[PDB]
């Protein structure tokens, strides 16, 4: 009865979390791509080497960050869904 | 009963969320710091269509990070309420 309240509340939180992740992931992936583009671009222009090198380092840091983000969100996402399904079962029983 | 397993599991999940945010936040702020220093370096170096794009990216990320701080603040305050309530029920 109150268990129903928490389920509702958690379900909403987990949906919100998912939606934010979709938004973040797009924002950061476009971000990276534009970085990529600008690294390609600077490499087409050519002293200016410190700049391109540093952008390349930054592209790869981010790129590395997003891969690990994908894996981490994938795991938490299944752990929260698993848990919501358990709540679902326990409330209605 | 089994609402114990559910509480404990959610506790752990919420702590991991929290841990991974601080790791996240750090990684991206440092990343933004460099980007800024870089923009600021090139600005003084400067064709110049690139500093425009560079300064665009910086605020793109800076915006994202301020937004995130707020979003994370809200979510975690919600999950704290919920856990408190859940452990109250056990």
């Amino acid at each position: 009865g109150t268990l129903n309240q928490l389920f509702h509340n958690l379900n909403e939180i987990v949906e919100d979390l998912n939606k934010n992740w979709h938004r973040e992931r797009r924002t950061l992936h476009d971000f990276a791509d534009e970085l990529h583009q600008l690294v390609k671009h600077v490499h087409h222009f050519m002293k200016l080497q410190d700049i391109v090198n540093q952008l390349d380092k930054l592209f790869r840091d981010l790129d590395n960050h997003l891969q690990r983000k994908d894996d981490t969100v994938h795991h938490r996402h299944h752990q929260l869904n698993k848990l919501l399904a358990q709540l679902d079962n326990l409330v209605h029983r």
